[PDB]
């Protein structure tokens, strides 16, 4: 499980990088004007590309699935993946996953919680690709989480 939820988190963390280029000019626009909706609809639409591209490339069978949901401590059994593949919805997912990722994001800005900490917090594994987009988008924009938390939980409050 170990060794491919690595392979997943490569893959993720190579279509992030590529998609994120696009978003960047935007990120920066919304984070200046310090428009909490703005950057959430920014972040937003680049994990709705890279989630779309991810079920189409890397999460396209049970044992990436299931290893997946092993690294944010859910167990779920091959019927269980199976269900998840068979009904991914982009729009409805990416706005699922997004209201719980803002939502650990205005807890991390509330007690200063490092990257590390809120990655290892994370409640599923769909959170966990969401925080590495955003730490693509972050580093590209060579912006740090003290800068960025602040803003993040204000989307959080907002969208």
């Amino acid at each position: 499980n170990e060794k491919l939820v690595e392979k997943v988190l490569e893959a993720t963390r190579r279509i992030a990088r590529e998609e994120a280029v696009k978003y960047k000019d935007a990120f920066l626009r919304a984070y200046r004007a310090r428009d909490g909706a703005g950057l959430r609809r920014v972040i937003t639409g680049l994990f709705s590309k890279v989630d779309s591209r991810l079920y189409k490339e890397v999460l396209t069978d049970v044992p990436t699935i299931v290893a997946l949901q092993r690294r944010a401590g859910v167990d779920i059994t091959p019927e269980q993946a199976q269900e998840i593949l068979d009904n991914y919805d982009n729009e409805k997912h990416t706005a699922a996953v997004m209201d719980e990722t803002f939502a650990l994001l205005a807890r991390a800005a509330a007690t200063q919680a490092s990257y590390e900490e809120l990655l290892a917090a994370a409640p599923s594994g769909s959170v966990i690709l969401a925080l590495e987009v955003l730490r693509v988008l972050l580093e590209i924009n060579n912006l740090s989480w003290r800068e960025v938390l602040p803003l993040l939980a204000l989307a959080a409050a907002s969208g």
